[PDB]
């Protein structure tokens, strides 16, 4: 079907191979190339050549312009492309959001000649481009400047509108090119945010087993084992990631990309996003509400899992579980018994170079106990968190 599929996308190729070997139906992956390595601009150029692009837009911001945009744009010009590094400017609080304002700012400075968009940056840039390109019916290329998240390959765009952050569903990148040396160069906080977002998968996978057994939610064995593999390697390499060695950031980014790839293949976020992510969503809402600057997704995710792993460990051994069926008792128990302690999570997060507790990034206890009680209400997901907050005897 595509040799570029089974050639310039060994990651996605092998993910699909796994799902197929466990006899599972999945949506075909619609990312044609995922390159992760040295250069990557070489292969980017090869791809735009192959697809006969010409008028290329590179959506960048203050920072990503500097550390990626100019390099890429100049090399594109030298090869004979109409390239341009278009900038997204900051809001009053020095933040670059996926708000309607930034969306429309991108969606006018891109002119009708333009036949391809390129997200040069991180999750937010990637959302604005993911959305904008979809509404202007153009392919967009993933150029990540940090291994901070698993939502580069995603179809959905968490954009802000009216007065809330909501996830419109759109279309995935046409390709992805990750410069391993640009990633190594990234702030340790961002690398550690990637590690954070991956540590969320300690509790997300379990909440997915709860979801599976209890609420009869879509579940994939092969998927669960894929994200297990990924999570396992990230941990193993916790030191390599800390120091930001080649192996370490390679393993981080490959694991995050595999997370987004399963999410894509299965058409929902359940294996990657559990109670820790829901809490994280609630905190984020509170930070917008307080009118104060946003903090890294992944940082919040690590800080959330560090607590919610203990919450679930306690639930699993609560006498309240005797009100419940033998089936639901043994489901919660068996799903959560293998959870490590909050302290171990925090220890990994520390070693990695990221924050363990929300006071470190300045959330505070107020919004923690607030989020912990209401987060379950954010999305129709049977989590440990819902089992708690919808049961007197566990409240
Ligand atoms: N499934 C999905 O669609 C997912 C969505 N997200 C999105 O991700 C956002 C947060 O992701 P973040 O990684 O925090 O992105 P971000 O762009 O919001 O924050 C990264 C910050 O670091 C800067 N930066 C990026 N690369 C850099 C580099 N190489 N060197 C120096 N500075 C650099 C950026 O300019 C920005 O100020 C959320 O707001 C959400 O919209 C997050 C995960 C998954
Ligand atoms: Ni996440």
């Amino acid at each position: 079907l595509v040799p570029r599929g089974s050639h310039m996308n060994r990651i996605a190729a092998d993910v699909q191979r796994a799902f197929e070997n466990a006899g599972e139906k999945t949506l075909p992956i619609k990312v044609e190339e995922i390159v992760l390595g040295k250069q990557a601009a070489d292969s980017l150029l090869d791809y735009v050549k192959r697809k006969n692009n010409q008028h290329i837009v590179l959506v960048c911001d203050a920072n990503t312009h500097r550390i990626a945009g100019i390099d890429l744009e100049n090399r594109l010009n030298q090869e004979g492309f109409q390239a341009e590094c278009l900038i997204i400017p900051e809001n009053e609080a020095g933040d670059v959001t996926a708000d309607e304002r930034s969306l429309i700012h991108v969606l006018i400075h891109t002119k009708q000649p333009t036949d391809v968009m390129i997200a040069v940056g991180s999750g937010t840039i990637h959302d604005i481009v993911r959305f904008a390109a979809f509404q202007r019916d153009l392919p967009f290329i993933s150029y990540p400047t940090a291994p901070s998240v698993d939502g580069f390959t995603s179809a959905g765009a968490p954009i802000i509108l009216y007065g809330t952050k909501t996830t419109i569903q759109t279309k995935a990148p046409s390709a992805l090119f990750a410069d391993l040396d640009l990633l190594k160069a990234a702030p340790q906080s961002m690398v550690a945010a990637g590690f954070g977002d991956m540590l969320g998968k300690i509790t997300s996978l379990a909440d997915w087993e709860i979801s599976r057994h209890l609420a009869g939610e879509p579940y994939s064995p092969a998927g669960a084992k894929i994200v297990q593999e990924a999570l396992a390697a990230c941990i193993e390499h916790t030191e390599d990631i800390a120091m930001k060695t080649e192996t370490g950031i390679r393993v981080l980014m490959e694991s995050l990309l595999v997370s987004g790839l399963v999410m894509l293949a299965l058409d929902h976020s359940r294996p990657a996003s559990g109670g820790e992510h829901h809490i994280s969503h609630w905190i984020e809402m509170e930070l917008m509400e307080k009118k104060r600057p946003q903090i890294l997704h992944g940082a919040k995710v690590g800080c959330a899992a560090v607590l919610l792993t203990d919450t679930y460990r306690k639930l699993a051994q609560d006498d309240g579980l005797n009100e419940f069926s033998p089936s639901r008792r043994e489901a919660i128990q068996s799903a959560y018994q293998t959870l490590p302690r909050g302290e171990v999570l925090a220890d990994w997060l520390r070693s990695a170079g990221g924050p363990a507790y929300f006071d470190e990034i300045g959330v505070g206890q107020d919004s923690v106990k607030n989020a912990f009680r209401h987060a379950h209400t954010l999305r129709d997901r049977c989590t440990g968190l819902r089992i708690i907050n919808e049961n007197k005897t566990l409240i």
